[PDB]
């Protein structure tokens, strides 16, 4: 009962820099949203992203750190395994630049070494389109495929498409129909494309299979943000999966909480009390029947989502929120506990 589960994915975040390995302490300095419904010259600010005042509500116990330092990934690896989340599910912006390719690849190896397996979630990159995500998914497989920590699911590469509603399913079904003009179905580019449920089915139900996606996931933390992350319809949600042959891949999370960045956002917070929040969540994955679970997250520190280990910290600037009653490495722990119980049901 201490295996990786390779049904269970943990989305992770490779932006954070340190001055040392980045030329700037990247993500941890972050700017203030304004309030999309508060007016105009509005002059909310930045975090500097000094010790004292980061860009997330709660504190790393690893602390500013480099994603491209070779040291925190092993420590990111080694809580991996000790959550027993074998996918890591990696964002992805098509920065198209040597420190992103360098750091893809720091991660695969890291991942290797302790049989983590990775695959990508990609993202709403600047015109994101079904041509060049067919050429980038060309890419990926084609630089990382052969990689021995590239995920598969019998056989096939499997991509998370957030956002995946913004391009039409007349596009998808160019790429993701056996007869689309652009079709990765029976090519050596084939994968499965698990696309994002937000809204309701009268919309959602339509649009999946139209687009020909091969499943679904929902991302969102917050329980009852959209009609997906609402833990209540997963049972139907589920139904409707097998009903049509999809594979639906719920997300569960700890917490939410983005107030730091987005001050105005506060509607959504979810507080964490000592874990009976993520507890309540996963349960609600589990008797849902679903074959495979997401987890949001395990390190997206602006959003307040991750597993991470945070540690308590008041400084001159902000006294940061923390894991209250239980230990920094609690989430990773109580994740062991659910991926267990994950199992024991399939
Ligand atoms: O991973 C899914 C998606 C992200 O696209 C999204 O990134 C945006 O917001 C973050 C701040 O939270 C910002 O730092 C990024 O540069 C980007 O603009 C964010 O991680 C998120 N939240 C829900 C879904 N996402």
């Amino acid at each position: 009962g201490t295996e990786l589960d390779y049904d269970t994915f943990c989305f992770y975040y490779d932006w954070y820099g340190s001055e040392a390995i980045d030329g700037q302490y990247r993500h941890w300095a972050h700017a203030i949203a304004p309030d999309p419904n508060g007016g105009s010259g509005q002059n909310p600010g930045t975090i500097p992203g000094t010790q004292e005042s980061i860009a997330s509500n709660f504190y790393p116990q690893l602390g500013r750190y480099s994603s491209s330092d070779p040291n925190i990934l092993t420590k990111h690896m080694d809580m991996f395994v000790m959550a027993r989340t074998g996918v890591l599910a990696l964002t992805w912006w098509n920065e198209q630049d040597e420190t992103e390719a360098k750091r893809i690849g720091l991660i695969l190896d890291a991942a290797d070494k302790k049989k983590i397996k990775v695959c990508f979630h990609l993202e709403p990159y600047p015109s994101r389109n079904v041509q060049n995500l067919r050429e980038n998914i060309v890419k990926l497989i084609t630089r990382y495929g052969n990689h021995p920590a590239f995920y598969r699911k019998d056989g096939k590469p499997l991509f998370f498409i957030y956002d995946s509603y913004l391009i039409e399913p007349s596009e998808w079904e160019k790429l993701l129909s056996p007869g689309g003009s652009i079709t990765i179905r029976n090519t050596a580019y084939d994968a499965l494309m698990i696309g994002l449920w937000t809204s309701s089915p009268t919309v959602q139900r339509p649009f999946i299979l139209n687009a020909h996606f091969d499943g679904f996931y929902t991302y969102f933390a917050a329980t009852g943000f959209t009609y997906g992350s609402t833990p209540t319809n997963w049972v139907s949600m589920q139904k409707w999966a097998k009903e049509n042959g999809k594979i639906f891949i719920p997300s569960v999370g700890p917490g939410y909480i983005d107030t730091r960045i987005r001050p105005w956002n506060g509607s959504v917070i979810r507080t964490r009390t000592d874990g009976q929040y993520y507890d309540a969540m996963y349960r609600k994955a589990i008797e849902a029947g679903v074959s495979a679970i997401s987890i949001t997250s395990f390190n997206e520190w602006h959003e307040g989502s991750q597993i991470e280990p945070a540690v308590p910290y008041t400084s001159s600037e902000f006294t940061y929120l923390d894991y209250e009653n239980r230990e920094p490495d609690y989430y990773l722990t109580r994740t062991a506990y659910w991926v267990g119980k994950f199992r024991e049901s399939k």
